[PDB]
């Protein structure tokens, strides 16, 4: 029960307008065959072109919505649309390209998928709302066979060249002409009433329908992400390391300790209300304060309404002391808050486009994150960069230039000259901080917060 049996039934009702007469009784086996491919009863790690929902969820980074529209089937030109916003026109002889034969179109398809995917995934998963032309177009740019490795590396093969008769991964694919051993999922098999737009638009106002192949491709992927990551959430699914996941996570731990430790020293709150992950630990364990936890799972859909977190009757008095929202996304933070809030608009390899302006942030786990909203922060200000240490000035054991900074808040800087230890630590913390920011996190704090109040914690 790992792979999708090719003897599983495929509902063909979605297909019968592009493919009139299609049998109601249909297997993957007979569909793959009808699509022009032969599986040759092959036990070589590619049991089925089509995959389960579970397999698709584990391979979310590989998702490319795909849609084909009859432009006028062998007779007529086809519009190919990918969730990259690319539209290509194939002739049998937002980006909108003119009509060209398949022999060139297949080259553009390999280049596009390779650039999109080489830093995301070892494969492609075409995400479909299958009506027939997409499935019957695959033979013109897809070759299948046994699992293979790259001719230039140890990564599984995703592309094939008819020029050289060789196989490459996404990294090594330049000049290759065929997609090799793609995967695919038909969203329409999930049990939906009515068309794509009627179903997409239930959940998302951000993607319109210009009635072009790339728009349906985007809607198809959006609806899929809605179904697998918004409405359904699984924090048991691990995802591979593909970037700076580990540095970013370490940075997050170090900034959080820094910022909260400073806020407590600066304003000496008698109570901190820690609102979010039910697994959360005291980020400043030595701090004098009354630490009070409130459980909230990450809101994958709409931001939490502060009315429903706080009221319905705790310390009850969240207006006492300070509220810590560390990636606990609410509509409008109270004025007495420390906040980390993920900016869904960031471009990274970790952040995939999501549903209704939100984004899918994949780092160990997948977190669909509601659209970043500036109005949430109206009672707060941006938290300026600073470094604070009360640790003793003492080197122990990295070559030096003397550090000069207004934001190095230490005894040594108070004394006019930053010691080597605090300068190493300062530069390390600044690097962590820059990592986290560029990874798309944003920091906000109560308006009264002033690093000037930290200097008198040394006397
Ligand atoms: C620990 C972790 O990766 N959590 C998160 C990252 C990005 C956005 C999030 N929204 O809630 N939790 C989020
Ligand atoms: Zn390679
Ligand atoms: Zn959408
Ligand atoms: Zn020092």
């Amino acid at each position: 029960p790992t792979h999708l049996s090719v003897d599983t039934k495929f509902k063909t009702e979605g297909l019968c307008v592009d493919i009139p007469g299609i049998p109601k009784d249909m297997t993957y086996r007979r569909l793959i065959s009808m699509m022009g491919f032969k599986m040759n009863y092959q036990v070589n790690g590619y049991p089925n072109m089509f995959i389960t929902r579970e397999e698709a969820i584990r391979h979310v980074r590989a998702w490319i919505g795909f849609d084909v529209e009859g432009c006028h089937g062998t007779n007529l030109p086809l519009q190919l649309g990918f969730s990259t916003g690319v539209n290509l026109v194939a002739v049998p002889t937002p980006l909108m390209y003119k009509g060209l034969p398949w022999n060139v179109v297949r080259i553009k398809i390999v280049q596009m998928l390779s650039d999109t995917l080489k830093n995301l995934s070892d494969r492609v998963v075409f995400v479909l709302w299958a009506h027939g032309f997409e499935l019957t177009s695959m033979k013109y740019f897809v070759k299948i066979g046994p699992e293979r490795t790259c001719c230039l590396c140890d990564r599984r093969a995703t592309c094939f060249s008819t020029a050289s008769d060789t196989y490459a991964c996404w990294h090594h694919s330049i000049g290759f002409d065929y997609v090799y051993n793609p995967f695919m999922i038909d969203v329409q098999q999930w049990g939906f009433t009515g068309n794509l737009q009627s179903n997409h638009d239930l959940y998302c106002q951000v993607h319109g329908n210009a009635h072009v192949a790339s728009c349906d491709a985007i809607m198809t992927r959006c609806l899929a992400v809605h179904e697998c990551f918004v409405k359904r959430v699984d924090w048991t699914i691990e995802y591979p390391i593909i970037g700076d996941e580990l540095k970013i996570n370490a940075a997050c731990r170090k900034v959080q300790h820094m910022v909260v430790k400073a806020a407590l020293l600066a304003d000496k709150f008698p109570v901190l209300h820690d609102i979010g992950n039910p697994k959360a630990i005291k980020c400043v364990p030595q701090a004098d304060v009354e630490w009070k936890f409130y459980d909230a799972q990450p809101c994958s859909d709409k931001a939490y309404k502060i009315e429903e977190l706080f009221y319905s009757y705790h310390s009850d008095k969240f207006t006492d002391g300070v509220c810590l929202f560390w990636n606990c996304n609410v509509d409008r933070y109270p004025a007495n808050s420390i906040v980390c809030r993920f900016d869904t608009r960031v471009l990274s390899n970790l952040n995939l486009p999501g549903c209704d302006g939100g984004s899918l942030y994949v780092n160990k786990h997948a977190f669909h994150t509601p659209a970043f909203d500036k109005s949430a922060f109206v009672n707060l200000k941006q938290l300026p960069f600073f470094y604070y240490s009360d640790s003793p000035c003492e080197s122990h054991g990295i070559d030096y230039v003397p550090l000069k900074s207004a934001t190095c808040i230490t005894r040594c800087n108070l004394g006019g000259a930053v010691c080597r230890h605090h300068a190493n630590e300062y530069r390390l913390y600044l690097d962590a901080y820059n990592m986290m920011i560029s990874a798309g996190f944003s920091l906000w704090v109560y308006k009264q917060f002033d690093t000037y109040n930290l200097w008198n914690t040394f006397t």
